[PDB]
């Protein structure tokens, strides 16, 4: 298995509906949720593993044994609080690069589970924070998109660093630059 990191493109291809719930979808979850608990994270959406499809799966305490490790798929947000925060955010397919995103207090939630089963469940905290940050890589968003222009300026070069190692690996030019 292996995280997908920026500028590879899975990152920002359309992300489809699942519609079979079989013991594979499960097994997904496995693996989410174990390469998570390996890298040490509090949320992983499909596509960093290579798959677009709507799924995320997290659990804000981010330790095994803690927490609750919770699965949305095909998420949407039905709302999103006017109360606005910041927080440094990490995200792995960004190895080591942390920079503070604003973004608001608490969400509204609809969603489907594991089994199919819609819901509705509101978010504040962390877990929301968090659901955003996979809600958005769900959508072809990267963290450093909802940076603001000075932040951004503190990681331009980082990133661009992340561009060449794509560019060594894949022979391919960085399908997309930050300087854009
Ligand atoms: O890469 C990740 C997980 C992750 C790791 N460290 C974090 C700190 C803040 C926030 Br919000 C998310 C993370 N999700 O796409
Ligand atoms: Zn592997
Ligand atoms: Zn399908
Ligand atoms: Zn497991
Ligand atoms: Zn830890
Ligand atoms: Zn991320």
């Amino acid at each position: 298995m292996e995280i997908v990191e920026y500028p590879d493109p899975i990152l920002r291809a359309k992300n489809k509906r699942i519609d079979i719930f079989d013991e594979n979808l499960k097994n997904l979850v496995d693996a989410m949720f174990d390469v998570m608990y390996k890298t040490d994270g509090i949320g992983l959406s499909a596509p960093q593993v290579g798959l677009n499809v709507q799924l995320m799966v997290f659990n804000p305490a981010g330790e095994p044994g803690e927490g609750k490790e919770i699965v949305l798929v095909n998420p949407k947000i039905k709302k999103y609080s006017d109360k606005l925060v910041p927080f440094d955010e990490g995200c792995l397919s960004f190895p080591g690069i942390y920079a503070e995103v604003v973004r608001p207090q608490s969400v509204k939630i609809d969603a489907r589970d594991i089994t199919g089963e819609r819901f509705s469940i509101s978010l504040s905290r962390l877990p929301a924070r968090i659901f955003q940050h996979e809600y958005d890589h769900l959508e072809g968003v990267l963290f450093f998109d909802r940076m603001t222009d000075q932040v951004l300026d503190s990681i331009r070069e980082e990133l661009e660093a992340l561009e060449k190692k794509y560019e060594e690996k894949t022979g391919l030019p960085s399908p997309e630059r930050v300087e854009a």
